[PDB]
């Protein structure tokens, strides 16, 4: 922390200068990424009261949030483009609410930031965070600047890009300017709930990608205020990768190594909380294979001149789903979550540990909990210890399986893509493309339940074409377009695409596929198709392994039969919803191609 600019480059200082005069902070601090700038924040944020030690643990910290500021606010995320159809497709005609993004005109947004930020920072400091995406490096790295109010915004960027002295000595005319506010200028007119920051009913997050430009108001809450991540790297670069001739994307990249040594690369995009985080520090259950991880949530992805497709992760940290988390699921998670991380919104123990559903670290005999509320709770209790969409946050470095190029310029390439959501009937367990445009189509056509991760009812399937529904940065018809073009590219060692369901549900009720760890079985068979194996048979839906060429030993309970579906009627009312699906929130945008994929599948039922 300085409180000298001068180190900041001209287009840098302009942008700070102008969001100081806006906001009105009571003082300017430059962050530099430092050992000591950490401790300063962190002592800061103690004072405040909205961070609690965890002293069990080494430098780990724990946070709570107003019941409000939990998740993202997909309703109150838009577009700002001068052309509506530059952002989305066609106003769905039946009149319903736009469901691939929502567009706001640049005049209407002008006026929302007129009626938010003036005076916003009143009493409070404004932080301003060099930072890069990627090593900077690199290239493609990509450089940005967040101003913020709240130094946890500030100690969770420092974590989850790369913050700042190297960043500082490459920035220059070419960034992503990032202007966050919590929205509550101080002195308070009305009391905050666990000392968190917010406003709510205000909540604003805009990408304007013709300004290089990011604007987020109202919310503490990682999606919403960690603009490198989801508003950058996935919202903006979308645009900018379409525009450019690569691709950004909603998607874990891992390593696998064969029993023969042999590795490969895999990228995977599931919905939020629907598994990349497990799958991408996976303990594979099959002792003949090896995972590493390069990242969990974002892939930025080129071909390389060789033809093969390369991908990158931007991100330097895991902001990953606590509940669930255990030495069973999740083994690589807990040694990493051990120590120099923040935890939002999970239960506290009066060991000074934390907690939540599913956590099996040893704790001694009348031990009690402070739940994510902040009051005392108890095994039995109505609700859960910890919030269903409560965090970690946690360098990379501290993965015990990265792998060893997960930081590397070049990038990984990329010889497998995974799409999958949570679907409890009829989508098997694993699918394999008959080619590129079919693989683009099950990419569209992905649906998956509800989660905790923005404010939709858990539970309530939707569509969430290639798990980029929440992310898309230009109009979703054009995204497909351009998913359709790069397989065209000439000589372009494509990879194979796949689609998978971790989570059917049996009779009665638990789900078929164990999971985790024993998603390795799995990835074996993908490698195997990747290698060109012969162990797949053809279905209307795709090629599914044969049975005995997926591995289902030490799984005694586990039936091939419940694992492959195969059902007319679910298919034919499948169609009947894609169909209606396309035609209301696609439009004209739809690509001809997606369609004669339908068309396709639905000739192939025709045959059933
Ligand atoms: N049943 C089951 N649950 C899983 C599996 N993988 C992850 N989960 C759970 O789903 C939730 C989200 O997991 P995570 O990997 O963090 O999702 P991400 O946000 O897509 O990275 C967590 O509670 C996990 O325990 C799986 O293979 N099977
Ligand atoms: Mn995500
Ligand atoms: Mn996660």
């Amino acid at each position: 922390l300085s409180t000298s600019l001068s180190a900041l480059p001209a287009a840098a200082r302009d942008f700070v200068e102008e969001a100081v005069r806006l906001c009105r902070p009571r003082e300017v601090l430059l962050c530099d990424g430092s050992e000591e700038e950490g401790k300063e924040l962190l002592r800061g944020l103690q004072d405040d009261g909205v961070l609690h030690p965890l002293p069990k643990y080494d430098n780990c910290w724990l946070a709570r949030t107003d019941p409000r500021d939990v998740a993202r606010v997909e309703s109150k995320t838009v577009l700002v483009t001068p052309e509506q159809s530059d952002a989305v497709p066609p106003p769905p005609p039946s009149g319903g609410p736009p469901q691939l993004g929502n567009w706001m005109s640049p005049n209407a947004f002008q006026a929302a930031v007129q009626e938010r930020f003036p005076g916003c920072m009143a009493g409070r400091p404004l932080y301003v965070i060099p930072f890069s995406m990627g090593p900077p490096t690199s290239p493609l790295a990509k450089l940005g600047v967040q101003v913020t109010d709240s130094p946890y915004v500030v100690l969770s960027m420092r974590i989850m890009t790369r913050v700042g002295p190297a960043v500082l000595q490459r920035l220059d005319d070419d960034f992503v300017r990032c202007l966050h506010s919590v929205g509550r200028p101080l002195p308070l007119t009305e009391p905050l709930v666990s000392s968190w920051p917010c406003d709510p009913s205000r909540v604003l997050v805009a990408h304007i990608p013709s300004e290089r430009r990011i604007v987020s108001f109202g919310s503490g809450y990682g999606g919403n205020s960690l603009l490198g991540k989801k508003c950058f790297a996935l919202r903006i670069a979308s645009r900018m990768a379409q525009q450019q001739g690569w691709l950004a994307e909603h998607m874990l990249i891992l390593g696998v190594t064969s029993p023969s040594g042999e590795k490969r690369y895999m990228a995977a995009a599931f919905p939020s909380a629907c598994g990349k985080t497990n799958l991408a520090m996976m303990t594979p259950s099959l002792p003949g294979w090896r995972i590493h991880c390069v990242g969990d949530d974002i892939a930025w992805m080129k071909f390389d001149d060789e033809g093969r497709l390369r991908a990158i992760n931007p991100e330097r940290g895991f902001f990953g789903v606590a509940p669930g988390t255990s030495s069973r699921t999740n083994p690589n998670a807990m040694a990493t979550i051990a120590r120099n991380t923040i935890f939002t919104n999970v239960g506290l123990r009066s060991d000074g540990g934390v907690y939540w559903d599913g956590l099996d670290e040893p704790t001694e005999p009348g031990v009690t909990y402070t739940s994510w509320l902040g009051k005392p709770w108890k095994h039995g209790d109505p609700e859960p210890c910890a919030h269903p969409n409560s965090r970690f946050c946690a360098p990379a470095d501290q993965c015990p399986i990265m792998d060893p190029r997960w930081d590397d310029p070049e990038g990984v390439p990329i010889d497998a893509i995974i799409f999958g959501g949570r679907r409890p009937r009829g989508v098997p367990l694993v699918v394999e493309a008959f080619g590129w445009r079919h693989g683009v189509f099950m990419g569209s056509a992905m649906r998956s339940e509800a989660t905790a991760a923005a404010e939709h009812k858990g539970g309530r399937l939707m569509h969430d074409p290639f798990a980029m529904r929440p992310f898309f940065g230009y109009n979703a018809g054009r995204y497909l377009e351009h998913w359709l073009s790069t397989g065209l590219r000439s000589n372009a060692r494509l990879p194979r695409l796949f689609h998978v369901n971790w989570f059917l549900r049996d009779n009665e009720g638990r789900f078929v596929w164990p999971g985790f760890g024993h998603n390795a079985r799995v990835l074996a068979w993908i490698f195997g198709r990747i290698q060109g194996r012969d162990t797949a048979r053809p279905t209307p839906i795709g090629w599914v392994p044969k049975e005995g060429d997926l591995d289902l030993g030490g799984l005694p309970g586990v039936d091939y039969s419940q694992l492959f579906p195969m059902e007319k009627g679910f298919w034919e009312e499948e169609c009947r919803q894609l169909r209606e699906y396309y035609g209301e929130n696609f439009g004209a945008d739809l690509p001809r191609d997606v369609m004669a994929e339908l068309e396709g599948l639905e000739e192939r039922v025709r045959k059933m």
